[PDB]
């Protein structure tokens, strides 16, 4: 058995779909978008029976630039690690992680995370993988808080549109807002979103997948927006195969902070969802969800579907 | 808005369906088989506006044995209470709770239960009820540990016949065997499983749905399992609109007290998976599972899938 450098994602898709695909179908697009996109430090360990393929771990260190923001080069990520069902309880995930973790330590990682990475899989460790919690807990990570993937059927609903003070206005973006939008992610939202907008705009997110909202002409906040036509496959659609037809989904959305609680989200939110429900979308997805938010979008019918758990090691 | 007990199961159905269809689907063959048949005191009570049903409350009290277990009066059951999303945050929740828990408590109740009631919807408060937990826990429910159903793919993966056990054989029920299955159940799980094998078996459940482990000619455990063709819809079927064509399920499963921890358990499983393979089956459940034992299913490539709360209220 080998532990080396893995290249076929081919491989990998299907050992992931044999194992999780129940709850965590990929493909082959969705895969290469993700990995091969990703800016960070990064690299896939394969564990081996001659030719065979019997686990991986996909894995980072932030070393590449969020928006306005310096990587931290303490943080290091576990993408994924999945070990064939027929090779469970001898060591290989073990295997897989010492060689990880090892190399992100020389390379200076001191605080090391399950999921959460840039085009990441997981937030964080998903309920259907409840049992690796263990696995992790043994390695030394500590078990924290959750984030949640809501759903909903945006075709079985309707609500009355929220009431707001005057001069806001929210419409789909269109090409000439793309410097204001830009301005306002510098302002509000200068790390992460403003980085993902950055890249997801040069592999196919294009304007439409973008709600604005205006307070007279400048633009106070945002929400992207997915349904079957997009061509950008974010976390909100990853896992469509589970949706059925006129999937979508709706994630980030963010205010700019001097303009927040007034009901502004709670309009823009409204607008994007009616956008999407004229788009004849049914079933959609809110992305990477905490506790505390959830009720803003369950008064519009959205559920928990999905909990993942915050896990992170720190480093002796 | 007037509170009044109902029967219109096609508008609650229709309710329940707009509200948290997208997770838990419910049909109205589903929602007759189980509240007809029960064999409890129980329970609707509609919250209208007008004619139209706007919010409802299903509860029972124990008051019919559970096989050997006479009933005891003192624990009262909510099965189910869902107030329309365009009609939250007005009191018919708090009012409808309110007039099932004061009827159970006029009746004796000192111990009320969210789901786990026969012929459930619930083992518990599902995780995509998550919201709710805060208006039981206002309402005096305590929160508790989480149960569990699993979900697999049987089509996918290929499975190594355990140890080969002298004596042990695992077959499909024959109608001949009834009587001896009736005395195991007396002997190793004479409450709620004997009792469930009593009515059920007057409902529809069928041999072909039962299969057996005998130690020679003693039958020492069963399984219960489900595919397409079971006329009995039982908890691991009920969520079957997310299962897919060839859908199927196990549960429940048991080995006499004095058998365990031999490797008998999961020889039953093995074979019993053995025959839903057999039978076509692709995505299944195991439904209702304690944490402690998801390991045993994960080896068969079983994952949690969903969460339910157990959760109780102590009358002062
Ligand atoms: C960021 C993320 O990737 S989250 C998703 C994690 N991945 C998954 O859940 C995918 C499905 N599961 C798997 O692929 C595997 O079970 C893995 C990767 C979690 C573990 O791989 P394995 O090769 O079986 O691990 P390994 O044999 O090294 O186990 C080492 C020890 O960790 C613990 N551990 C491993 N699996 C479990 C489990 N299911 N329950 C409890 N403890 C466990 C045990 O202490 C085990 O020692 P033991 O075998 O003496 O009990
Ligand atoms: C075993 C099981 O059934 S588990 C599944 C439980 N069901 C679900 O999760 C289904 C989805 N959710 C729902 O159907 C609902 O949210 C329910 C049934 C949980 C609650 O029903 P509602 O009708 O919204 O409840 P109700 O309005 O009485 O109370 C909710 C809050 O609004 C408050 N409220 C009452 N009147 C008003 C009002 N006029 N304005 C604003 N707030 C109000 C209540 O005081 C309560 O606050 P509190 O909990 O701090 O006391
Ligand atoms: C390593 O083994 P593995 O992960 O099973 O990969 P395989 O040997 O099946 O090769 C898969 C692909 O990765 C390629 N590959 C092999 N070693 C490589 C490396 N060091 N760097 C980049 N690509 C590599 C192979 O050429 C093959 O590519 P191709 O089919 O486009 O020629
Ligand atoms: N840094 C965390 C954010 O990343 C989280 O927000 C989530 O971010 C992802 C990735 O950009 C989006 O796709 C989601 O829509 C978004 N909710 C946030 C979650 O509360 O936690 C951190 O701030
Ligand atoms: N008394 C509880 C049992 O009922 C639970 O077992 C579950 O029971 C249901 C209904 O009989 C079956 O459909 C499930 O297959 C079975 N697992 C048990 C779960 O740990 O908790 C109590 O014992």
């Amino acid at each position: 058995m080998e532990i080396k450098e893995t290249y076929d994602f081919s491989s990998i898709v299907d050992l992931w779909n044999k194992n999780i695909g129940t709850v965590y179908p990929m493909n082959l697009e969705l895969f290469k978008q993700n990995y091969i996109n990703d800016r960070q430090r990064k690299k896939i360990m394969g564990a081996f029976n001659g030719e065979i393929l019997i686990g991986f771990v996909i894995y980072k260190q932030w070393t590449y630039k969020s928006g306005s923001l310096k990587p931290n080069h303490k943080i290091g990520y576990i993408n994924s690690i999945i070990v064939d069902i027929n090779f469970r309880h001898q060591g290989i995930g073990t295997k897989l992680l010492d060689a990880a973790e090892e190399e992100l330590i020389n390379s200076g990682v001191k605080i090391l995370r399950c999921g959460s990475d840039t085009y990441h899989f997981f937030p964080g460790i998903p309920l259907e993988c409840l049992p690796s919690e263990e696995f992790f807990l043994v390695r030394g990570y500590k078990m924290q808080d959750y984030f949640y993937d809501l759903i909903g059927d945006v075709s079985k609903v309707d609500f009355k549109k929220p009431s707001i003070k005057d001069g806001f206005k929210v419409n789909v973006m269109k090409p000439e807002d793309r410097k204001g939008l830009f301005e306002f992610l510098e302002k509000s939202f200068s790390g992460r979103w403003l980085e993902e907008f950055i890249e997801f705009f040069q592999v196919g997110m294009k304007e439409r997948d973008i709600v604005l909202i205006k307070y007279k002409t400048s633009v106070i906040g945002f929400s992207h927006i997915y349904d079957n036509k997009s061509s950008f496959i974010g976390p909100p659609i990853y896992w469509k195969a589970l949706l059925g037809h006129n999937y979508g989904g709706l994630g980030p959305i963010g205010i700019d902070k001097t303009y927040r609680k007034q009901g502004l989200g709670r309009l823009l939110l409204y607008e994007s969802l009616q956008i999407l429900k004229k788009r004849e979308v049914k079933k959609m997805v809110i992305d990477w969800t905490e506790k505390d938010i959830i009720n803003f979008y369950g008064r519009f019918n959205f559920m928990p579907w999905k909990a993942y758990r915050k896990a992170t090691k720190e480093v002796k």
